């Protein structure tokens, strides 16, 4: 099993979603975060130090995927969030050593 | 070390709180994520594309703890969180690398 | 690969930065978590149950980097945020099992 974990821009999250319903992925779990990188905000210079003043609001888009899936997973993200700007974002993936379904117990694959 | 990261619903907060502090656990980190699964929110169809108008939040719970803690946490945890009901969540358990105290520099197990 | 999670009083998140900043790394993801743990909020007891009324936020920091930086990334992360008072938070490290630029589909560590 695998975390995808995604960090994309805020107005290409539909288009991620409707690429994973696609794929037959049952759910996905979304929160807020801001990105520092090449793309960058506004800032106001105060006694030599730079005050950050705009920010750029990512999505964080964490779905747990199967072994068998998730190539399929990073490939259909990858291609929906994609718009070629500065910005884009990535995609990590990170190993799941255990996964249980709250509602049921269920372990693993058969929790997602 | 592991990171457990549990995805509950909000109300469930203060009862994991109380389970992981009756396990000794000192500490943990909390943010907030909405939810997409089989349980939905209510949409709007324009343009023969549905806009999300209600938003389901969920609470992801952070905790690290040591190899010997962490299948008694994930029970724990898994117990507390669960109604029965659909959206009850998830626990997904991540190995941890290395860990580190910011306040004193103790590193793995010492730093929790 | 190595995603450097680290959780730190939101006042320490400039320094932080400039530390990164200093290393050459190039991005990183922010984003807003409450903390729970020796340093506490405050409470209202109902029931024999005690509410939370007070919270501590922290700034969770995010920053994937190569394995032959993942080392120095730490030790500045730790030295940049620490304060020597409680509650100066963690610093987790997770293996990164794939990486991709969205904007280009560059993998790995040619993907920071
Ligand atoms: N090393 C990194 N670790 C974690 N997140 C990063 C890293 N580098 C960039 N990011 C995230 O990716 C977003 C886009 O990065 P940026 O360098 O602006 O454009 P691109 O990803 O197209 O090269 C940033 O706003 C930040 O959220
Ligand atoms: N594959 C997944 N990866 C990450 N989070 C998920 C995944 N599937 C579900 N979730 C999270 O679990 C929550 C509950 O899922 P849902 O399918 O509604 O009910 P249940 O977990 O009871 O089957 C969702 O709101 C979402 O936050
Ligand atoms: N086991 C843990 N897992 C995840 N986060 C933790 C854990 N323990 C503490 N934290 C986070 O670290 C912050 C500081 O912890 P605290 O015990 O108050 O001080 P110190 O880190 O200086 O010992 C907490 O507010 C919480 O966000």
């Amino acid at each position: 099993m695998k975390l995808v974990m995604a960090i994309i821009k805020p107005f290409k999250l539909d288009e991620v979603r409707e690429a994973l319903t696609s794929l037959g992925i049952q759910g996905l779990t979304v929160s807020e975060v801001k990105g520092f990188g090449r793309q960058k905000g506004q800032t106001e210079i105060y006694r030599g130090a730079e005050y950050s003043v705009s920010f750029l609001p990512k999505v964080k888009v964490e779905v747990a995927v199967s072994d068998d899936q998730y190539e399929q997973v990073v490939e259909a993200i990858q291609k929906a969030a994609n718009t070629g700007r500065i910005g884009d974002g990535k995609i990590f993936v990170l190993d799941i050593a255990q996964a249980v379904r709250i509602r049921t117990g269920e372990t693993n694959t058969e929790a997602l």
